[PDB]
């Protein structure tokens, strides 16, 4: 009962109207959440539409941060783009 979503439709998701990216093959709607987050919008609008699961763990971010992600997850990638996408 995953929600899947291709990386044609993710791409779409690129403005302040709606921002989604990919963080270890779950599509994240942060959108809203870019006005909170602690390091700031441009980092995030830096990636919206696609993967951004290598800026993610090289932060460093806080075991509170990777629960608070959570809450913004809207479902996964699409199988046929988990090739093209890693994990
Ligand atoms: C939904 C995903 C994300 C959430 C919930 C989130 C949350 C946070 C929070 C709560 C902090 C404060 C420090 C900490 O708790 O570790 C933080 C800091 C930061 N985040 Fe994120 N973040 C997310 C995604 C990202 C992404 C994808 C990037 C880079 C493209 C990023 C870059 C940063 C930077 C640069 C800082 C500031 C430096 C630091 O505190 O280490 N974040 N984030
Ligand atoms: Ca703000
Ligand atoms: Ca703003």
């Amino acid at each position: 009962a995953v929600k899947y979503y291709t990386l044609e439709e993710i791409q779409k998701h690129n403005n302040s109207k709606s921002t989604w990216l990919i963080l270890h093959h779950k599509v994240y709607d942060l959108t809203k959440f870019l006005e909170e987050h602690p390091g700031g919008e441009e980092v995030l609008r830096e990636q919206a539409g696609g993967d951004a699961t290598e800026n993610f763990e090289d932060v460093g971010h806080s075991t509170d941060a990777r629960e608070l992600s959570k809450t913004f997850i809207i479902g996964e990638l699409h199988p046929d783009d988990r090739s093209k996408i890693a994990k």
